[PDB]
């Protein structure tokens, strides 16, 4: 287990100087970056909304479960588009925080589970119609 | 494709975590750590960069050689975490350069290298200097 955790630690330095000179490691890595910087971005650009929902779910008693729910549901109403895909991350991200903050970081292992079920059920449809994750990266940069 | 989405959950949790000062996994706070340590290495440490950068020219026959030329002289008076640090920068630079050269193909080779060179010489060290959450706390 030692020997392939030191074969992750040089894929994972070598994918991150690779994207700072515009290069990538993989089809995968250039998919991660773009999104990290995407949400970075979309939380910068739409600080009002990030800020309103973070305090909503820092007060609310409320599960994890029926926050993600409400606000999945409602950001998807009128549809799929990669903004709003960009904008699912970055509440995950912000959902996986606040159950840290609240010292539940046990929900961040469920939140992942609802975002791969959410994505590959009700995401990918749309995601391989219009061109895959390699669209998203052409689009973005 | 679920393993695939499953990866990208991962990785977007692992960074926003990091960001707040909480992290994923152990791992994750490695990778992490490394990150900014080679970021900080390679701006501390610019003039042995760019110095070394240039001397580079990179060829599949070659590039094996001028990786053990550099790794040995590295270590040569032996291991610290500073010097593993230089040695990821090294191995990044090396990358990047294949890449500029339109010598993709060598970017898997250097990793190979890398990973032989860190679990065969450089984890007798690391493990018994606390492994890699000495390093993450030494960091930090
Ligand atoms: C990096 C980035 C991402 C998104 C945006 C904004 N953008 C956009 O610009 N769309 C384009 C067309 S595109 O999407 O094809 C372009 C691609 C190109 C390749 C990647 C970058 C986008 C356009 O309108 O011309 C949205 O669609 C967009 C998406 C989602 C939401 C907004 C705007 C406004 C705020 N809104 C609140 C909300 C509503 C309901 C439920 C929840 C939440 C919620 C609140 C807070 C948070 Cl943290 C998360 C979600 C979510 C800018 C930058
Ligand atoms: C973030 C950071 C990393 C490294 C350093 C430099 N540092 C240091 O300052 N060491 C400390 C003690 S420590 O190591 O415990 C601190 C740790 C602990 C916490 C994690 C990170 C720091 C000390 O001075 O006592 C070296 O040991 C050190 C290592 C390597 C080289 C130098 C200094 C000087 C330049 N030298 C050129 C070179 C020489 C021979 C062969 C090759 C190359 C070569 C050329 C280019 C490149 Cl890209 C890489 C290597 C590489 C500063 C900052």
């Amino acid at each position: 287990s030692m020997s392939q955790s030191n074969r992750e630690l040089v894929v994972d330095f070598l994918s991150y100087k690779l994207s700072q000179k515009g290069y990538s490691w993989s089809q995968m890595a250039a998919v991660k970056q773009a999104l990290r910087e995407a949400g970075d971005e979309f939380e910068l650009r739409y600080r009002r909304a990030f800020s309103d929902l973070t305090s909503q779910l820092h007060i609310t008693p409320g599960t994890a479960y029926q926050s993600f729910e409400q606000v999945v549901n409602e950001l998807f109403r009128d549809g799929v588009n990669w903004g709003r895909i960009v904008a699912f991350f970055s509440f995950g991200g912000a959902l996986c925080v606040e159950s840290v903050d609240k010292e539940m970081q046990v929900l961040v292992s469920r939140i992942a589970a609802w975002m791969a079920t959410y994505l590959n059920d009700h995401l990918e449809p749309w995601i391989q119609e219009n061109g895959g994750w390699d669209t998203f990266v052409e689009l973005y940069g």
